[PDB]
C-alpha cells in the first residue's frame, strides 16, 4: 500500500513536476494572449483550444494527485484550496447559458503566484495587514452604509442613477471617496437643486480621507513601536544578563 | 429610595441590556436598508413603520434610565450626549415642514459605534490626532479664506458660478485643493480671459499639497520621536539603577 | 537722544501694542470679507473704505516704529521684510491702470500668521524641510522643461492649446503630474492621430509620481536615522561615563 | 606611448574640462528652449543651428577621449554608457524618413545629470529603491496582465476604443489604477450594458491601491528595522566590550 502511496509522493514532491507545472502556466499564459486576437485565433486557433484541453486534463491529474499525496492537509491549505477553484472554474464547460466563465478561464494563470515562492511571500505579506484592519473596514462600510441610506433618501428621487437606490447610492458615495468627478459630475449638478449638498459630501470626504490617512500613519507609528520593544529587550537582557 | 436607583443602575449596567440595545440598532439598521425599497414599502411598509416607534420609544426609555442611573456624569459623557442628540433628532415629529430630519433618522445607527467598545476605541484613536493639528487647520483656514477673497475679486465678475461669492470661491478652492478638474474645468477655461491665472492656482496647489504631506510627514517622524524618548528611560536607567 | 529713542522701544515691544495691531488684522480681515458683497457695500460700503484707509495708516506707522526701534535688524527679519511688502502693496495707488493690486491688498492678513507665534512656528517648521529639497526640485524641474521641450516639438503643431509653446506644455505636464483629465482629457485624444504618444505619457507618470513618494520616504526614514542617531549617544554615554 | 595617452588623461580627468563641458549643458539648453519660438528661429535661427553642430561634434570628441582614457571601464559605466546614446541619439541624421530622432535630440541635456554629482547621488538614491521592488512590480504586472486579458474578453466587443485589444485594456486599466475618470468616463458607461461591471472594477481599484499603499509602508518600516539593528550592535557592543 505505502509503497504504490509514496509511488507518487516522490513525483508530486519532485522539483522537476513543480517546475513542469510552472512551465505550462507560463505557456498556457502566453497562449491566452494571442487568443486575445481575432487574427492569431483564425490562422492557428485549433493548435491553442486542444493546448488548453491539455493543460487544464494534465492540471485536474496536478490537483487529483496533491489531494491523493496531501489528503486532509490539502483542504487546510488557502494556496491548494485556490488551486482546486481556479482550476476547477476552467472544468465548468461553456455549453450552460453563462459564457461569463469563459472569461474567468484566465484566472489559472494565478496559479503561478501559487507555484512561485518568492511570489507566495508576498502575498502573504500584503495580506499579513488586513486582520488588524477588519474592525476599521466594519467602521468605514457601516459609514457608508448610513451615509448611502442619507442620500438615497436625500437625493434619490431627483438624481435617481446616482442615488435612487441604496446600491447606486454606494457606488457613487466611492466615487466621491476616490473623488472622481465628484464636484463637476456629482455635487455641482446636486446644488442646482439642493444648494446645501455641499454640507454633505465635504465632510463625507474629510471624515473618509482623514480615516485612509490615519490608518497608515497608525500602521506605520504601530509597527515601528514594536521593533523598539524588540530592541529594549536584547539591549536591556545584554545590560542586566551582563 | 438608593433602594429603588440601584433596582434599575442594576438593569442599565447589566450586559443583558446592552446585548439588548445593539441587537435593536442592529435589526432597525437592517430595517431602515428595506426602507429604502418602495417595492418592500408598498407590501411590508406599516410593520416597519411602527418596529420604528416602539424601537425609538425604548431608546427614549433607555436614555432616560441612563440619565437617572448616571445624573450630571451622563451630560459629561461626549458618547451619551451623542445617543442622547441622534434619538431626540429621532424624536422631533416629520410633520412641521422639514422633510430633511425623516433623512437624518439614520444617524440613530451610529449608536452601534457608542454602544460597541472596539468601534468606541477606533474612534477615539482616530479623533486623538486632531488636537494637535487645530493651528495647522486654522492657518490652512485663514490661507483659504485669504485666497477666496482674493479669487472673488480677481475672477467672480465673469466666472460668478465658480468666484461670485466668498462661498463660492471657498467650494472652488477646495475642489482645486482635492485636483478635481482644476485645470479642465477651471483653470483652462479661466485662461481663455485670464492668461495669467496659472499664477494663482499652481501656487495654491503647491502650498496646499504641500502642507497636507508635510502634516502627514510631521506626524509619523514626531510620534517615532517619543517611542525613541520613552526608550531612553528604560534603557538608561537599567544601565545607571543597576 | 536715546531717552526719545526708548519713548518708543518700550510702545512697540509693548504686548498692548502687538495684541491691538492683532485687533486690527482680525477687524480688517472681516471687513476685507463684507466687502466681498455688494449689497453690504450699497449700505455700510463707505465706513469699510475709510476704516480700511485708516488701518494701512495705523500699519505704516507701526512699520516706521519697527523700522526706528529695530534698524538693520529690521531689514534682516524675513518676518519684517514681509509685513513691509504686504503693506507697501497696500500703499500703492488702485488708480495706476493695475486694478489687480486691489485684489491683493487682502495679503495684509498674512500679518496675523507674521504677528502669532504658534503660526510663525508653523511655517518656520513647513519651510524647514525645503532647503533639503533643492536639488531633487531642480533635477525635477530640469525633467520637467526636457519633456517639455520634446512635447513642444512632437504635438505642438496638432495639438497648440496643449502644446505649441514650452509654457503650454509645461501646464499640460504639470496637469499629467497631478493625473488631471490625464487620459480622457490629454492621451486619449492625442492618440487619434499619436497612436504611441503612450510611450511619453505613461513613463513622465512613473517617473515623476515615483519621485515624489520616494522624497516623503527619504524625508521620514532619513529623519528616524538622526533621532537613533541622537540615542546611540545618550544610551551609549551613559553606558560609558557609567 | 604611456606618454601621449597621460597627455589626454591629464586633459579629461581635468577640472577645467569637466566645467567647460557643463557649460555646454546649460548653453545648449537655454539653446534649444528657445529654437522651441519659429519667431526667434526666424531671426537668430542659423547660429543656433551651427553652435548645434559645434557643441555634437566636441561632445563627440569628448566621447572619444573618455573612451581612450577609459577603455573597458567605459562601458561598464552606466552614467558613460548614457552619455554614448543620448549622443549617439543626437548623431543620427534628421534625413532617413524618421524625424522623431530631431525631438530626442534634448536629450542630451540629461548630460547635466550625469555631470553634475549632487544629481547623480540623487538619481542612484532613487534608484536604489528598485530591485526590492522588481518582484512586487512583476507580481502587479501579471495582474494587470490577467485583469487585461479579462476585460478584452468581457467588454471589448461593445466597447472596443478601451477593451478591443490586450493593449487598449492594459491602457485603460492603468487609467483606473490612476482613478482618472474611472467611473464618469469608463464604468457608468460600462454599466450601461453590464451592469455588474462594478464587481470587477471596484476589487481591482481595492488591490492595485492597496498594494501600492503597502509597498510604501513596507519601504519605510523595513527600513526602520534595519537601522533599529544598526543601533542594537554598537549600543550592545559598548556594553559587552565596555
Ligand atoms: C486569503 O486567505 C487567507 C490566507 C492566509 O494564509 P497565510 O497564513 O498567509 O498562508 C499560510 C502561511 N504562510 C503565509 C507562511 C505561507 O491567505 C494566503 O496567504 C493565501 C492566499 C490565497 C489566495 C491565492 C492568491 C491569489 C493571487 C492574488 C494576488 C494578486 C494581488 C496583486
Ligand atoms: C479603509 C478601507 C476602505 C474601504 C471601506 C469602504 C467600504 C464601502 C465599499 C464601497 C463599494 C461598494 C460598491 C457598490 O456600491 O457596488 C454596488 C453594489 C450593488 O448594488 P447595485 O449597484 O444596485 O447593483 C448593480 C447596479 N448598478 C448598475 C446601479 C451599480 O452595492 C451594494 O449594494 C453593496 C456593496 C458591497 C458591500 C460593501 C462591503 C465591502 C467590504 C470591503
Ligand atoms: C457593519 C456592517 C455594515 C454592513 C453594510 C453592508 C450592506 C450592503 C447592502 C447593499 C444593498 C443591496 C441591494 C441594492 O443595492 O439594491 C437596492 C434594493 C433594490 O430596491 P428595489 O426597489 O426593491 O429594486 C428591485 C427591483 N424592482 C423594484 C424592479 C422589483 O433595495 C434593497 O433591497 C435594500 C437592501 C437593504 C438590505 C440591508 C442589508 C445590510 C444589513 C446591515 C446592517 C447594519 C447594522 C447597523
Ligand atoms: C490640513 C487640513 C485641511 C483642511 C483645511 C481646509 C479648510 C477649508 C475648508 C473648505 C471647505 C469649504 C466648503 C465651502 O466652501 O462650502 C460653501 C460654504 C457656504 O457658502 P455658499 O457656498 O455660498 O453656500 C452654499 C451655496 N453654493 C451652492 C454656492 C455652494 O462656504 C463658506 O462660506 C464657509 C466654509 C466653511 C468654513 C471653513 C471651516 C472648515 C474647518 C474644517
Ligand atoms: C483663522 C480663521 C479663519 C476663518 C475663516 C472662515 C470664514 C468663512 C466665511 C464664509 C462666508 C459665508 C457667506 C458666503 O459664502 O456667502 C457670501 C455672502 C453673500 O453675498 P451677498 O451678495 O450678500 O448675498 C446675499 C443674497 N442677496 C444678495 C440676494 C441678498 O457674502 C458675505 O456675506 C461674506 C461674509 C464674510 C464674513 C466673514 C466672516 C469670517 C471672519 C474671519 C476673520 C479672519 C481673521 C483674519
Ligand atoms: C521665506 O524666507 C525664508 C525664511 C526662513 O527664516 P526662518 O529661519 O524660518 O525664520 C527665522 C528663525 N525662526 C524660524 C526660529 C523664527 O522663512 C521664514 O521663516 C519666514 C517666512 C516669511 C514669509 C511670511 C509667511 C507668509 C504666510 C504664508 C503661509 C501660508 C501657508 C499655508
Ligand atoms: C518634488 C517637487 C515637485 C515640483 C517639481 C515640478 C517643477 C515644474 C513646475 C511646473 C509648473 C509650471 C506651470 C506653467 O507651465 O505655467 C506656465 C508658465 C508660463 O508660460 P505660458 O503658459 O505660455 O504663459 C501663460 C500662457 N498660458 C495661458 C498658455 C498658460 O510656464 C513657464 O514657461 C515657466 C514655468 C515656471 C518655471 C518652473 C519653476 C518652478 C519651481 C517650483
Ligand atoms: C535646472 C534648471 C531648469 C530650469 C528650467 C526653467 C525654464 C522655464 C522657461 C519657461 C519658458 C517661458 C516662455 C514660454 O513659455 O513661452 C514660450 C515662448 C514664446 O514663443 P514665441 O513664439 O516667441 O511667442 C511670442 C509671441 N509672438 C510670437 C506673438 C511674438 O518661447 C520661448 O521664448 C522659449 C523660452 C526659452 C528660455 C529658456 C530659459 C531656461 C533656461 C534653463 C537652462 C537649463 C539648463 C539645461
Ligand atoms: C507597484 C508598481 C506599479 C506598476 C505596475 C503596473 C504594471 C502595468 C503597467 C501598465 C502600463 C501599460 C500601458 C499600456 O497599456 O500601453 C499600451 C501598450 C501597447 O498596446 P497598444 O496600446 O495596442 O499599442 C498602442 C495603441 N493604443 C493607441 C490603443 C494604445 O500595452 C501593452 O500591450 C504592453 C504594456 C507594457 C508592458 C508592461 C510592463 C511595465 C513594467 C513597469
Ligand atoms: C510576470 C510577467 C507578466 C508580463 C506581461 C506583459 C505582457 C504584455 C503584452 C502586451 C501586448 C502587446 C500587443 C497588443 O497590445 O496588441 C494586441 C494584439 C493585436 O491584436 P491583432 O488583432 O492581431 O491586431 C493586429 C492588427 N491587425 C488585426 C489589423 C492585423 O494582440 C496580441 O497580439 C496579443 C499579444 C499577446 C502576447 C503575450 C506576451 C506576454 C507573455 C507573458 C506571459 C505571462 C506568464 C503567465
Ligand atoms: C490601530 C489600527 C486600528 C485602530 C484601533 O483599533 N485603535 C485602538 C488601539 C490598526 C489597524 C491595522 C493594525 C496593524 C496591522 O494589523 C499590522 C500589524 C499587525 C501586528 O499584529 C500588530 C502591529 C500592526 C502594525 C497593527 C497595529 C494596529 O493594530 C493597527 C494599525
Ligand atoms: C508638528 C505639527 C504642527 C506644526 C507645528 O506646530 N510645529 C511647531 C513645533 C503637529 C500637528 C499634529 C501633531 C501631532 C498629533 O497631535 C498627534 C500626537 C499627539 C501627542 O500629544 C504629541 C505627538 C503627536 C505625534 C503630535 C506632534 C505634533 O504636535 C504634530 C505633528
Ligand atoms: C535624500 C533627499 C534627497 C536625495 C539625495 O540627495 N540623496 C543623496 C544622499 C533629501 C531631500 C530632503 C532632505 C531632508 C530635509 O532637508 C529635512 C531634514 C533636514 C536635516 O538637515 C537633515 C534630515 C532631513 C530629514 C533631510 C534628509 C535628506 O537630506 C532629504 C530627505
Ligand atoms: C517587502 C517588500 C516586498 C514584499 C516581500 O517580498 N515580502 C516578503 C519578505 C520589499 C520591496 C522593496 C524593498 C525595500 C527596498 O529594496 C529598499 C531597501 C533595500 C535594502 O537592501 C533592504 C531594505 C529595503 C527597505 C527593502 C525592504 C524590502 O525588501 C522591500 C520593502
Amino acid at each position: 500500500g505505502s509503497h504504490m502511496y509514496l509511488r507518487i509522493t516522490n513525483i508530486v514532491e519532485s522539483s522537476f513536476f513543480t517546475k513542469f507545472i510552472i512551465y505550462l502556466i507560463v505557456l498556457n499564459g502566453i497562449t491566452m494572449g494571442l487568443e486575445t486576437s481575432k487574427t492569431f485565433m483564425q490562422s492557428f486557433g485549433v493548435y491553442t483550444t486542444l493546448f488548453n484541453q491539455i493543460v487544464i486534463t494534465i492540471f485536474t491529474i496536478e490537483i487529483i494527485l496533491r489531494i491523493y499525496v496531501h489528503r486532509i492537509s490539502f483542504f487546510k491549505d488557502p494556496w491548494s484550496l485556490f488551486d482546486f477553484f481556479v482550476v476547477a472554474i476552467s472544468l465548468v464547460p461553456t455549453s450552460s447559458g453563462f459564457e461569463i466563465l469563459r472569461c474567468l478561464r484566465v484566472l489559472r494563470l494565478f496559479r503561478l503566484v501559487t507555484a512561485v515562492p518568492q511570489m507566495r511571500k508576498i502575498v502573504s505579506a500584503l495580506i499579513s495587514v488586513i486582520p488588524g484592519m477588519l474592525s476599521v473596514i466594519a467602521l468605514m462600510t457601516l459609514f457608508f452604509y448610513i451615509f448611502a441610506i442619507m442620500a438615497t433618501c436625500l437625493f434619490g428621487e431627483r438624481f435617481p442613477e446616482w442615488f435612487g437606490t441604496l446600491g447606486e447610492s454606494f457606488y457613487t458615495l466611492f466615487q466621491v471617496m476616490t473623488l472622481e468627478s465628484w464636484s463637476m459630475g456629482i455635487v455641482r449638478p446636486l446644488m442646482e437643486v439642493y444648494p446645501y449638498a455641499w454640507v454633505f459630501f465635504i465632510p463625507f470626504i474629510f471624515v473618509v480621507t482623514f480615516v485612509m490617512i490615519n490608518l497608515v500613519v497608525a500602521i506605520i507609528v504601530d509597527a515601528m513601536a514594536i521593533l523598539n520593544q524588540k530592541e529594549e529587550q536584547h539591549i536591556i537582557d545584554e545590560v542586566q544578563s551582563h
